Formats: C-alpha cells, sequence, structure tokens
C-alpha cells in the first residue's frame, strides 16, 4: 500500500539490515529497513522491506537494483504489495 516501500527478495541466509542499508542508500533518505525473521527462531526468510521516505526514490531503486547482484545473490526488487 505504501509507493515508498519496496519488497526485496532472494537475499542470502546472512544478508540483513545493515546489508540493506548501506546498498539502497544510495538512492535517498531510508525511513525503515528489515529483514523478516521467524518470529520464535529469528532465522530470516530471504526476504525484506526498505521504505524510502520519498516515492521517487523507491521507484528509482527500484529500477536500479531489481535484478543486481548482492552477497553473491541476484535479488528481485518490487514494490511492496499488501500483507
Ligand atoms: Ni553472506
Amino acid at each position: 500500500s505504501d509507493e515508498g516501500k519496496l519488497f526485496v527478495g532472494g537475499l542470502s541466509f546472512d544478508t540483513n539490515e545493515q546489508s540493506l542499508e548501506q546498498v539502497f542508500s544510495k538512492y535517498g533518505q531510508i525511513s525503515e529497513v528489515v529483514v523478516v525473521k521467524d518470529r520464535e527462531t529469528q532465522r530470516s526468510r530471504g526476504f525484506g522491506f526498505v521504505t524510502f521516505e520519498n516515492i521517487d526514490d523507491a521507484k528509482d531503486a527500484m529500477m536500479a537494483m531489481n535484478g543486481k547482484s548482492v552477497d553473491g545473490r541476484q535479488i528481485r526488487v518490487d514494490q511492496a504489495g499488501k500483507s
């Protein structure tokens, strides 16, 4: 629902909020970054969300990062959908 929020998928098992912030901050100011984890075990589900303060920056980041390699894995970047 938030057009400034990007889904980032296909993460390596050890990719964390630090690597996402460093990568995506090139495109503008970031308000929230999260790697989604199992609640009980805290194991990464291999995707996350990056929210930009400015929606145009999210669009820029999607075009620039979708398909690019992070920690050896080609990531998928899309506007975050509902859920
Ligand atoms: Ni790694």
